[PDB]
């Protein structure tokens, strides 16, 4: 449980959707949106399309997006990593797709256990991720700066990006 004493997203690693181990310190210096995704939710389309739009408009200013598939919410991400990769490609995703994980419970990926206990990572009701497409905004130092619920369209994050983005 070394995740509990971490102070930055940059202290974690995660397998990408192709199986390559990513050291998240590669995001040092970048503003990041971290989100749990699913292919079989009613808002799947609006979330993917808006995240792609944010990335197209702000990648050159240093925005990065880390999408973590998760099957814990209505069994709405049942497919294999290869299937999910091809699904995201259908929305023209060019940001970073990760291998499927859990976000709640003791088996949750340590990055997610950590984000949920940060001062700005707590939800409106409590810490647990409530459904697909929760979003966390992470600053260039790897700290959580804001959390957005499943009903928040990604475009709501845009105003919270740095004023010179």
């Amino acid at each position: 449980d070394d995740w509990r004493c971490a102070r930055s997203m940059h202290e974690f690693s995660a397998k990408d959707i192709d199986g390559h181990m990513v050291n998240l310190d590669k995001y040092r210096g970048f503003v990041c949106i971290v989100t749990n995704v699913a292919s079989q939710c009613g808002k799947t389309e609006v979330n993917y399309t808006q995240l792609v739009d944010l990335h197209a408009r702000y990648a050159e200013c240093g925005l990065r997006i880390l999408a973590f598939p998760c099957n814990q919410f209505g069994k709405q991400e049942p497919g294999s990593n290869e299937e999910i990769k091809e699904f995201a490609a259908g929305y023209n995703v060019k940001f970073d797709m990760f291998s499927k994980i859990c976000v709640n419970g003791d088996d949750a990926h340590p990055l997610w256990k950590w984000m949920k206990i940060q001062p700005k990572g707590k939800g409106i009701l409590g810490n647990a991720i409530k459904w697909n497409f929760t979003k966390f905004l992470i600053d260039k130092n790897g700290c959580v700066v804001k959390r957005y619920g499943p009903m928040e369209e990604p475009l709501v994050i845009e105003k919270d990006l740095p004023h010179y983005f």
